[PDB]
């Protein structure tokens, strides 16, 4: 019944993901948004309980779907013949943050570490419930506008959390860690926390910084803008050559740049109204 329970409305966009459409659950109004995945272009498939074979990202959102995250929920999903479709929470209004970046430039240290802080604490949140994202960046975060909360979307590159190597990777590789490049290697969180300082700089500096895999692999940042020194000092933790010497989730969220972080709804009153 997927035509007759959701009121299609525009493409909000496509690519690598699949489509993905606004939409409108008929039976109450909620906001949805409705994306839709070929058969043919998903490598990573999982298995639901019952035995019924989905893609990996139905496994993921069910796992840490319960109670509150940061985490756009699955509230539905259905197979088609070619195609799987998934119905996901729509915050209104809303921006993604690859594009709130692009309209607004750099952003400000304050709003920078509301938005980091929520991102770490969504991150967190997977992780506790067994999930490793591998494609954290600006194009995968929501912005609410009015409620000034993010949450991460596209779990189609995640997988399943362990603690041995990973040796797959199909998220985007300019986030991609140096271990990634060299060696086809990487442990999921410390090549998380990379990813991390790269989504920091480019909160913070308008751009990410690395283009190209030399680049990656000598690690060097540099600034355009004023930058903190308390800030710098974060990313270029993060960004640390050598897995074992970046940060741990807590070692981030206890650094002097990341002290008194604004509350969401103080975020948005300050810097979105
Ligand atoms: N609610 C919701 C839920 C979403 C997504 C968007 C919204 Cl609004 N998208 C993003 C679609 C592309 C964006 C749209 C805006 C313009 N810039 C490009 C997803 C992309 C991939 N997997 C899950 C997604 O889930």
């Amino acid at each position: 019944p997927l035509e007759s329970q959701y009121q299609v409305g525009p493409l909000l966009g496509s690519g690598g993901f699949g489509s993905v459409y606004s939409g409108i659950r008929v039976s109450d109004n909620l906001p949805v948004a409705i994306k839709h995945v070929e058969k043919d272009r998903i490598s990573d498939w999982g298995e639901l309980p019952n035995g019924t074979r989905v893609p990996m990202e139905v496994v993921l959102l069910k796992k840490v779907s319960s109670g509150f995250s940061g985490v756009i929920r699955l509230l539905d999903w259905f197979e088609r013949p070619d195609s799987f479709v998934l119905i996901l929470e729509r915050p209104e209004p809303v921006q993604d943050l690859f594009d709130f970046i692009t309209e607004r430039g750099a952003l400000q240290e304050e709003l920078a570490r509301s938005f980091f802080w929520q991102v770490l604490e969504a991150v967190r949140h997977c992780h506790n419930c067994g999930v490793l994202h591998r494609d954290i960046k600006d194009e995968n975060i929501l912005i609410d506008l009015n409620r000034g909360e993010l949450k991460l979307i596209d779990f189609g590159s995640g997988a399943l959390l362990k603690d041995t190597v990973y040796t797959d990777f199909d998220g985007t590789r300019v986030y991609s860690p140096p271990e990634w490049i060299r060696y086809h290697r990487y442990h999921g969180r410390s090549a998380a926390v990379w990813s991390l300082g790269i989504l920091l700089y480019d909160m913070v500096c308008g751009d990410i910084p690395f283009e190209h895999d030399e680049e990656i692999i000598r690690g060097q940042v540099f600034f355009r803008q004023r930058v903190s020194s308390e800030c710098q000092h974060l990313i270029r933790w993060c960004l640390a050559l050598r897995p074992s010497d970046r940060p741990t989730f807590e070692e981030i969220q206890n650094h002097p740049w990341m002290q008194d972080v604004l509350l969401p709804q103080e975020t948005a009153e300050i810097h979105l109204h």
